[PDB]
């Protein structure tokens, strides 16, 4: 059946940094936007929303202005990689990659982040 | 664009009564069970998979065996109406309905579960 998969279901990544998270779906022959739509959220806080071609962000949480995005290039490849730039301590979690294309599927993904004392310490608080 | 919503986002049950929550989607002329993709889910926990035209549940977590249908009537309403019978305090929760018909979207809807003190009970030491 129509099914996305995630080559990796858990990253680490280290505060501060650059993350793609990868997110796969078969894709026929060329692709067709206008039946394509992708949700990126991680606990019920939308990070992105692939439709019709284009990226909406009228919905995204706040916790990911300006930090989010999604890889348009790698779309027709059946890649939808969500990129987080200087990665948070609010972002550890479970994110969801949900995909309708000619059928719909969806896979979860822990992040882990580790920090230095100083940043946890500014968290914590 | 195309969009689903829900008549009531809580619901409030009594402890063994039965429960139908219902999960609202356009529907143009006739629906096309062919294009159709409905799923209901429970924190994580598969309920209902309608997969162009029939119930999957070869996925559907042992919770909810024998106590959930999805009303057949009421897709071709438009509304993917999900009916839990004897409700129980596991049961409550987020509950998600997600539905593809020539576009796709989720919404969520929590579920609340009154109970007299003996059910509590049992439920708290089992
Ligand atoms: C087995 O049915 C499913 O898994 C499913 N149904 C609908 C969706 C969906 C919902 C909003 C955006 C994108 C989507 F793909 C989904 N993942």
């Amino acid at each position: 059946a129509f099914t996305v998969t995630v080559p990796k279901d858990l990253y680490v990544v280290e505060y501060g940094s650059n993350m793609t998270i990868e997110c796969k779906f078969p894709v026929e022959k060329q692709l067709d936007l206008a039946a394509l739509i992708v949700y990126w959220e991680m606990e019920d806080k939308n990070i992105i929303q692939f439709v019709h071609g284009e990226e909406d962000l009228k919905t995204q949480h706040s916790s990911y202005r300006q930090r989010a995005r999604l890889l348009k290039d790698q779309l027709s490849l059946g890649n939808a990689a969500l990129q987080i730039t200087d990665v948070k301590l609010q972002d550890a979690g479970v994110y969801r990659c949900m995909i309708s294309y000619g059928g719909a599927d969806y896979k979860r993904i822990t992040v882990k982040v580790n920090a230095p004392y100083a940043a946890a310490l500014h968290h914590h608080h």
